């Protein structure tokens, strides 16, 4: 039987091929997670299906119902066997749903202008001209929502207390937004080490705020956990992960 | 019911306390693991008798008979309820154990001592003059013992004739041998980064040569693999990891 694979498209993990003829299937995606997805049909020996989270969100709680949203939930009510995409490790997500060993590691940081005194997320917690935001029902905007270290709580009484003007729909109308006004938007180091290759005018700001990882999501409970696990292992140990980001990290500037 | 903690001696995740009067259990241990050993205890809330691993190995598997060795094997026979050490998350061991998710990463690298030409690990493997080596039935042994990667592939034919004079029982044995003879270290950047903040004239060669964490080892099917999992995610999401990391790391 052929597995659901959930994804969503973010480049350059997940994105449409561009070509003249229509393509259809699995034919349509390219990027990082495609390529593994291919590596793990391949070393596992499972026919797929990718589809789109229905939603087009990663996955948060509401915390009226306790509800989820996104590839968790399309996971959690076994919708799809698999979430393949830049899904990150976190302890609230990992309660609900089973990751395979990270793919890759990153961290929370800062994408702003350059040439300018902010430096850290302690510059932006302590002044209210420059708006700073996030994506909303990511892992970023909840690391900030649950956090109780006094800058990022500080951070988050702003955030939440600005929510429809400075959480946006992704992290390409986050980025856009850093270009078009004042902003500076949370999110994380490996999409920002992309990001500012094709914008010359944006930097990280800082280091890394935290420190997580990337994973396969599964149901709880799920076998494809830990199989999934072992290839990512492999995979990372001959080398082949490194060349994938190699391949996928480059895009003037 | 209180649980069995395999774990190894192994600065400065853990070490024996220093102290005037005389320690019983687990007041004889301290280091980063047995802080977070205590992290998890008070999340989950277990107790638990900490067991340094009898034959001294983190665990590795026979080539000739396939047995495995060490808190690995410890695992496997159901003789601890968790590993909490400095032990490497691999693919080998992750079909025959389980593991959290990582309190910490690191890489294989370099340990040698400053001044000298060598660059990187190609720049040992064209050479022989320098002799260079790794802890016996460990991760990064296996790493070599693995590789199909040409310059890896090359050293672990080095390694491996000369087994018995350049493979070591203990990181701190090759730290020796770093200190007192032509000899460069594999070992895991972490603890490189530790040993060389007390060893002035010692330094990192090249960067990392892999990519791997440290996880919580339980027995393959354990309900507690996912639950350390979570306080892991947790203590790291909070920043406790990282301070526990300040705290026991020229
Ligand atoms: N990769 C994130 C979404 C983007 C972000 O949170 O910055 C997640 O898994 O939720
Ligand atoms: N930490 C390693 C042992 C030391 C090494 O291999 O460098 C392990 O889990 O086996
Ligand atoms: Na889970
Ligand atoms: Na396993």
């Amino acid at each position: 039987r052929s597995l659901i694979v959930t994804t969503i498209l973010e480049e350059p993990y997940v994105l449409f091929k561009k070509s003249d003829k229509p393509l259809y299937g699995n034919d349509r995606f390219e990027g990082y997670c495609i390529d593994l997805l291919r590596e793990l049909s391949t070393i596992l020996g499972f026919t797929y299906e990718i589809r789109l989270v229905e939603d087009g969100k990663y996955g948060a709680q509401d915390d009226v119902n306790g509800q989820w949203n996104g590839m968790v939930r399309e996971l959690i009510d076994h919708k799809a066997d698999l979430a393949v995409a830049p899904l990150a490790i976190t302890y609230v997500r990992e309660k609900v749903i089973d990751f395979s060993a990270p793919f890759m590691t990153l961290g929370i940081s800062i994408l702003y202008r350059k040439g300018t005194p902010i430096d850290s997320a302690d510059d932006l917690a302590k002044q209210t001209k420059i708006e700073y935001g996030a994506v909303e029902d990511g892992a970023t905007m909840t690391f900030f929502k649950k956090s109780k270290i006094s800058t990022y709580d500080k951070m988050w009484a702003f955030m939440s207390s600005r929510r429809q003007s400075v959480l946006v729909k992704s992290n390409e109308e986050g980025i856009q937004r850093v270009l078009t006004s004042d902003y500076a938007f949370l999110m994380e180091s490996t999409t920002i080490e992309f990001v500012t290759q094709r914008n010359c005018n944006l930097t990280q700001i800082g280091g890394l705020i935290d420190s997580k990882g990337y994973g396969v999501g599964t149901p709880m409970g799920s076998p494809y956990r830990d199989k999934i696990g072992i290839a990512i292992l492999q995979l990372q140990e001959e080398g082949k992960l490194h060349m994938m980001k190699e391949k996928w990290w480059r895009g003037g500037c």
